[PDB]
DNA sequence: GGTATAATAATTATACT
DNA sequence: AGTATAATTATTATACC
C-alpha cells in the first residue's frame, strides 16, 4: 500500500505546471527568473495560471518570491534548496521522456 | 530564450494530473505489475470508481497500463504495467526519496 | 467491476492595466 | 508584473447494479 509522502508530493507534482516551473527555474542562472521570463519560455501558460502556481509553490516553500531593492524594484522567483533538490529528482523523468515519448502520437 | 523540453512537457500531461503517478507506482509494486480494479480502488483509499476508470483509460491511451481480458471461466479483467510503464515507475524513485527527506507530515 | 448523473474544484480565455 | 470576469475541464460525490 501507498507511501503518504509520495501521495503528498503529487499534490503539487500531480497538478498543472508545477513540475515544469520548478524544472525551468532549476535551469536558470542562480535558479532565478522574473514573471515575464517564465511566461515567455513556458509558451502556453496564462498570467493568471503562472501567478497562482508561483503562490502555491511559495506556500510549499519550493519557490521564493524576492523583492530586490534596485531602481526600479525587481521581483524574482528563486528555487529554494528544497525546490532545487526536487528538480534534481526529475532528471530521470526527463531521461524517460526522451527515450519513450513520441510527439507524433495521437490519443483521444 | 531558455526553452522547455517538449518531451518533458508531454510527460507532465500524464504525471501533472491527479492519480496517474500514484497508479503507476502502485502497479509497479504489485506481483507481475498487475492488479484488478477493486485492488486499486481499495488500496488507493480515497479514489472514486469513476476517477479510477477514467484514469485507467487515460493510462491505456498512453500505453502505460494495458487492460487485459483473461477469458477464464468467469472472465478476469487485469490492468498491467507495460515495459514503458515500468520504466516510468523506476524513474519516479528519486522523487519518492526526495519526499522522504523533505515532506512533512 | 464498473456506469449515470450531478456538483465541485482546477485550469484556461480574454481583456486590461 | 501582474489582476478581473467568465468559461471550460478535470475531478469528485453520490447512487446504482
Amino acid at each position: 500500500e501507498v507511501c503518504p509522502y509520495l501521495e503528498e508530493t503529487f499534490k503539487i507534482l500531480g497538478r498543472s505546471w508545477n513540475g515544469l516551473i520548478i524544472n525551468y527555474l532549476s535551469r536558470c542562472n542562480d535558479c532565478s527568473a522574473h514573471f515575464s521570463d517564465m511566461k515567455r519560455d513556458l509558451k502556453t501558460i496564462t498570467p493568471r495560471a503562472l501567478s497562482l502556481k508561483l503562490s502555491e509553490l511559495a506556500q510549499w516553500e519550493l519557490v521564493e518570491k524576492q523583492i530586490i531593492s534596485t531602481s526600479p524594484v525587481q521581483i524574482i522567483y528563486v528555487l529554494t534548496e528544497k525546490g532545487k533538490a526536487l528538480a534534481e529528482a526529475l532528471h530521470p523523468i526527463e531521461a524517460w521522456a526522451q527515450s519513450y515519448v513520441d510527439l507524433t502520437d495521437q490519443r483521444t
